[PDB]
């Protein structure tokens, strides 16, 4: 009934969970416990580039974080969705603070899915695009403390008047529209996103990090869902 | 807080209203009294397509009804939607029947729609695409008598086990995620749709007709919206 | 200086080179040589579709040849194009006949693929759509007896004026704009096509079958490309 | 033989012609002597972008070039590109210098455009993304002294190694793939443009401007193309 895959962007190492012991990007499937990990050379305050894709053919969930003039980072985990997601999904933004500080804004978010049926050809699917949201944004579910057009931008976790990144944090967005995962008649299905995010720590210790999830129509964030938390995991490992 | 534009398809010529004496198509703003008409020769049990696009710039909508081998039908309108659509709008489906009958299938349906900023380029926007609707279809709002999956199309209009159009009937579905039609810093917007449908009459006398219309996330049918109300106008006019 | 990667649709198996015994697909790289191999169902007369997709992040060429009603028959290769295919590529069609007889016309076709860069975010890309071919088709580069509008079809193989299709036949067809498989600051790119085709046998030994290939901008139809040669591959092997 | 429509961007006003006391643009069709003229705000050494569409049913051809924080400008000539165009034809870029210096760089390119049918929908169409070109660029046709990959940029002017915008200058670039006007059983077309562009003037008296223009694929800057002739016409009016 709160089922979610995510792709998560990891600032703050809990050393007791699994995370690496620098900043590092992974896939969760199911639990804070990422099954692939990778690490990611943080650039503090500087403007960053997220990206994300698979398949049934392959069923192979891989995902990019780069960074300007910076090298890339990926990380590649082999599972079936079909078994694991809701035949119906939703699509979200995650971000979160504990007792670390760390700004989570986007600035541009971008979804590109399709399904290919039996028919013939160029059965189904859907694309929502993001460079700035608003006072308004309105086709838009956000949760808990995510703001939008503060500076005209989706910002994930609490802000201040000065910019000041608030601690112990937590709230997500996701498109209005349900995803369409797999079906009847469908043989070669497929995702696709990328997102710019700009993070940004007064502090040398930044909050916990982002993360981009999929889960069901249905979820919401759980207790304690700040901290390392991301808010995509409850407590369960 | 119950306005909408639409795009129909009339089978069904009503003279007391301001229709033409044969099928037809045209834009209607506000009411029933469809503003722009024009003559499309109808094909009873064949395959059909429709068509529509607009912006800003040129504010200007525009339609054409197509048929395979036979010769495009097309009728435009000078209007001001930004004047008349919520900022934030919805779309879907109306089909409908009275006291004739005729088919009202959706093979096909394709929505295209974006929103240019003032930042730089590329801002805003969505697509939805349809080629077989299902049992399930959860990203989609339907009203009434409408059926998904049926023959694994969209049916607005009410059907029997061996195809036998029903009368009386009316219903419409539309797309979950709101649309955006202007905004702060657009100063470049644009709509595309296109779709395939599929009318059929045992009868030489046609029910009503289709219709493709926009209005608020809030747009409910209205009271006998039945016979050639279309379910897009309430009485009025 | 004349390299390629193709997606073959095989009908008449020649047990002398390697495929099984019976109508196959799978994937070449360098030569007639298939890499993998898997069993599709023949439907002689009947409309089918291919589909084909793969990128960096994964390197994993996969397929997906469809028939309706009918059951899917899919292969997936594992290969690094980056190692491969020229940084500048182009697109075309292929299909084959020799001794044996089949028809080869394309209904439709579809063409997309992406590049993403360092600098932020959906950097470079290229879309080509078709649903008929024309007298004209002047965006496209057919090789030898290819046809273009004989029936508003792009006809890969020699047809006659009652369908007879022709024997000992080859040709092909490439879109014009070359394509960008990797590059400088490009982490994450992705190849994406689909493709409904008709294959017509009036003997029960159909031809040769139709492919669907990667090559360079110089890319030629070698010597008997004719026969299994599917015009892909010279003789090499 | 040597035909063309242009959008294009006018910093130096040449009163000589017809063009209005300050910077402007508007719609050139046939000749320099533009159809319609707009005023727009320079901001010279700042980040622009301008933005093109159109089609049949409505037949009007519109702009809006835009800066940030700063407000719109846009315009709109009626004319019939079926009756001028060459049914196929080819999409480029052009910029100007002569007596006047001024920069002419493109960060980045975008090209949409589709074609609808008889048969059923979502026939024919086309795109091309940019935003970043390279010392390859092999995609691309360039014309003079453009240049690819000076700083990962377009530059249709010429450049010196300190920035340095040179005078006297002319060249341009179109995509590879020719483009489909109009056809056969087409009814309902459609183009699709937006460009980010960045001139730079040391002087207060900056060169010429910037042009996106339609023509034939067979198109080359005429003689003294230089100046206000903004290698879109040749000496003719
Ligand atoms: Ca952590
Ligand atoms: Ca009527
Ligand atoms: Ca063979
Ligand atoms: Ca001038
Ligand atoms: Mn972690
Ligand atoms: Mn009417
Ligand atoms: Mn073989
Ligand atoms: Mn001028």
């Amino acid at each position: 009934a709160d089922t979610i895959v995510a792709v998560e962007l990891d600032t703050y190492p809990n050393t007791d969970i699994g995370d690496p012991s620098y900043p590092h990007i992974g896939i969760d499937i199911k639990s804070v416990r990422s099954k692939k990990t990778a690490k990611w050379n943080m650039q503090d305050g500087k403007v960053g580039t997220a990206h994300i894709i698979y398949n049934s053919v392959d069923k192979r969930l891989s995902a990019v974080v780069s960074y300007p003039n910076a090298d890339a980072t990926s990380v590649s985990y082999d599972v079936d969705l079909n078994d694991v997601l809701p035949e119906w999904v939703r699509v979200g933004l995650s971000a979160s603070t504990g007792l670390y500080k760390e700004t989570n804004t986007i600035l541009s978010w971008s979804f590109t899915s399709k399904l290919k049926s039996n028919s013939t050809h160029q059965t189904d699917a859907l694309h929502f695009m993001f460079n700035q949201f608003s006072k308004d944004q309105k086709d838009l579910i956000l949760q808990g403390d995510a703001t939008t057009g503060t500076d005209g931008n989706l910002e994930l976790t609490r802000v201040s008047s000065n910019g000041s990144p608030e601690g112990s944090s937590v709230g997500r967005a996701l498109f209005y529209a349900p995803v369409h995962i797999w079906e009847s008649s469908a043989t070669v299905s497929a995702f696709e996103a990328t997102f710019a995010f700009l993070i940004k720590s007064p502090d040398s210790h930044p909050a916990d990090g982002i993360a981009f999830f999929i889960s069901n129509i249905d979820s919401s964030i759980p207790s304690g869902s700040t901290g390392r938390l991301l808010g995509l995991f409850p407590d369960a490992n």
